[PDB]
């Protein structure tokens, strides 16, 4: 039995990973298993026990902030003693974080092949996101094989000196996670019937602009009495002041604390439009095929705003009070926003990271690049 | 000056490649260089610099025992960090693909400070040969705000791994420098008769058994050029000793010494005439100094010396070796045309350059022009 460690340490990383994991234990001969290397043990168990999977090992980490020589020289050692003992015949890691760097750079001193997924992205400068960037650079010197979620990741590695053999496109596995934490989640409690329309304006830019937009919230939850408004608030002492003074009273409004990944999956599952100013949010919304609107007016990966999955509503508290009842008003228009195509991935990623790894490890045919 | 360039590094052969690039960086204003030494012999180091008259700043704290990869890199990437900040560097030099010297550059990286690598661009094209140097090297890159090629094809190599032209310099081997200054730096053994002379070297391991052979027909040389005097430096081996001693020993104008320190043997090499060697490094050094070189091979390890005319090579039948030889000291044209001929490693000038390409990165002066081959 080959066995394949994926090793991360945040929740994020954990959603990401899941459907891997998942595909993996799929697969005869091989055998998955996690080492968690971040902290808050507690927080990792709880998002990876939404899919039903528990670690095999914790890294020994400090709780609070650690300047990065330090934090990378206590993983080091420790990951590299982890992987031995745990027998791994391949590992994987996720993500741009110091710990993920540490962790490829242990297995290849202890030459144990690592693949990489969600790799290729680039921003062409060391100084931005630091050190994410160098991070991720430096990750992708050591690794076998490079799972990109896009052509464009793939060309990227090709310029950096990977070879063609070495990158499968496998699209995003963050598709397949939030489709599958959508049917494992679980709707907040108490809520009314629907229809429903999710609401999260998470961004810290609008700071002053949030009290407006509640305002242009609270009217048009007047336009539509007959549909529920569900916004979980990220109980910020500046933005609950600037929200709750004004949708408190909106018996047609339910204002809500953070949500868990399977909750908040769940909840837009089960929503008509999804009213955010999140890019996070907006790609799973895409995934799930329900209908976004950002409240912002450029800026980020037009392959959404290629037609479909979202829409820009603006900053104008007027503008935005317009667009978004204009839709609620139109729907049929968002009839045609959640039949738009997946331009991130086919939910299957997760499949074909393993097929990937299984290839390697001689238990399988090589998959084919994930075409939009 | 005002901005500091800490050169970290920590074995001999690193510390002899990067003295001329220290002394290039203190002849710049605005600008001082300082040595952080990283390796496990301090006191032995510590007497490498000495020949060119540089002393170290700050030293890493390195056990002597073996260590296991990654509990080494953890070892020295804290104390690196801190030392850098310390030191107040505003870039840092290094070179090589140990793993320390990545360590020292991700150290600097993560403390914001730009980093440069001295003779970058070498790969094998295979993470598992050489185990983990490749590796080293290529991570180091990743990191590097200019990497200093010593030729255009280790700039191509840069190129093919996303490096930007604009963070590439070719500036050819400080290797060639280093001679250079140890040369001039360096003292020719003492109580040698009167010049001219003619340095020999004789321990390619291969040619071993033909060194009784060699040693007749190096004789004979000495025998048909009374007035010049052939210097050796014997190598310890017996195996050496027992074939040419017996041969060399009471032939009239050939001095036998024990081996020289990089430095008297450079100042040997430069007040010769001619170098007669078996040696690849060796053959490097004379072309270093402009020195001619006849090579007792029957084939080179390197094409660029022949090529470019800074060597000839003489064979190993010991007819063919007086032959050569004689002939060649006999051509004083030939001799003077293998000094004239271009160094293709470098112009002995590469440690100036990657001394003002930093400064060009520091805003201190233009970014100086390319070396070429």
């Amino acid at each position: 039995m080959k066995r394949v460690v994926l090793a991360f340490g945040t929740r994020p990383e954990a959603t990401k990973m899941a459907p891997v994991y998942l595909a993996l234990r799929g697969i005869p001969g091989l055998k998955p298993l996690v080492l968690l290397t971040g902290q808050h043990r507690e927080q990792l168990r709880q998002a990876l026990s939404l899919f039903g999977i528990q670690e095999d090992r914790n890294l020994d980490v400090m709780q609070e902030r650690q300047a990065l020589p330090d934090l990378a020289a206590r993983i080091l050692p420790q990951a590299a003693r982890a992987l031995k003992e745990m027998g791994a015949d391949y590992v994987l890691v996720h993500g741009d974080t110091l710990t993920t760097f540490a962790v490829a750079w242990a297995a290849f001193l202890e030459g144990i092949p690592v693949g990489h997924v969600e790799a290729g992205l680039r921003s062409g400068n060391l100084k931005e996101p630091f050190p994410e960037e160098a991070n991720r650079r430096l990750t992708d010197v050591l690794t076998d094989l490079d799972f990109a979620p896009t052509p464009l990741a793939k060309a990227n590695l090709l310029k950096e000196g990977k070879r063609e053999e070495g990158i499968l496109v496998t699209g995003q596995t963050g598709v397949d996670a939030v489709l599958l934490a959508a049917k494992l989640g679980r709707l907040p409690e108490g809520l009314p019937e629907g229809p429903y329309v999710t609401v999260t304006m998470h961004r810290r830019e609008n700071w002053p602009l949030l009290s407006d937009l509640a305002q242009a919230l609270k009217r048009v939850a007047e336009a539509f009495p007959h549909l529920t408004f569900v916004y979980p608030v990220h109980l910020n002492p500046v933005v609950r002041e600037a929200v709750f003074p004004v949708l408190k009273g909106v018996r047609n409004f339910v204002l809500l604390d953070p949500l868990e990944y399977g909750s908040m999956a769940a909840l837009m599952r089960a929503s008509l439009l999804l009213v955010t100013d999140s890019g996070g949010l907006q790609e799973e919304g895409a995934a799930l095929g329900v209908p976004v609107v950002v409240l912002r007016n450029v800026t980020e990966r037009p392959e959404g705003l290629k037609a479909g999955i979202l829409k820009l509503a603006g900053t104008d508290p007027e503008g935005v009070y317009r667009v978004v009842k204009g839709l609620l008003e139109n729907p049929e228009e968002l009839s045609r926003m959640r039949k738009a195509k997946n331009p991130y991935g086919d939910g299957k990623a997760g499949l074909m990271v393993a097929r990937g790894v299984a290839w390697r490890l001689g238990l399988g045919p090589r998959p084919e690049d994930w075409l939009p």
